[PDB]
């Protein structure tokens, strides 16, 4: 375990076949949680788990470039509860990531940022007790 906030270097950047495990805890009260893949300063995808949104649950995804968020994509489905044991996989493919949790596919997400190799940062932060955070290649 791990205490938040994390960076897992990605060296090289990311690559198709590469799967990202991310193991934790929801907090009790959790209100957001957040993966950055990074490219530089740039986010190439920003994974967002809000908890209370209007009242709502709704995850966010979107990408920052030169400083500026882009055009969010939001899902309503929404696996995550308070207090509870998740893990997130995110798989790379040629053109999206792919977002299971729980063993459950979430989403995807097509990639903005072209540079893959480039991607050598990812972030997690946010409402968690966080367990472990590791990559393999399918
Ligand atoms: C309030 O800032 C969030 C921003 N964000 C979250 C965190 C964050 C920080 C720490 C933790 Cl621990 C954590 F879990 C976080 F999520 N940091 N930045 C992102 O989520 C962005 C995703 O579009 O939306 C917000 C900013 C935003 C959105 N938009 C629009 C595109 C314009 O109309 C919608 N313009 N700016």
């Amino acid at each position: 375990p791990l205490i938040v906030p994390y960076n897992l270097p990605l060296p090289g950047g990311v690559v198709p076949r590469m799967l990202i495990t991310i193991l934790g805890t929801v907090k009790p009260n959790a209100n957001r949680i957040a993966l950055d893949f990074q490219r530089g300063n740039d986010v190439a995808f920003h994974f967002n788990p809000r908890f209370n949104e209007n009242n709502r649950r709704v995850i966010v995804c979107n990408t920052k470039l030169d400083n500026n968020w882009g055009r969010e994509e939001r899902q309503s489905v929404f696996p995550f509860e308070s207090g509870k044991p998740f893990k997130i996989q995110v798989l790379v493919e040629p053109d999206h990531f792919k977002v299971a949790v729980n063993d459950a596919h979430l989403l995807q997400y097509n990639h903005r940022v072209k540079k893959l190799n480039e991607i050598s940062k990812l972030g997690i932060s946010g409402d968690i007790d966080l367990t472990s955070a590791s990559y393999t290649m399918i």
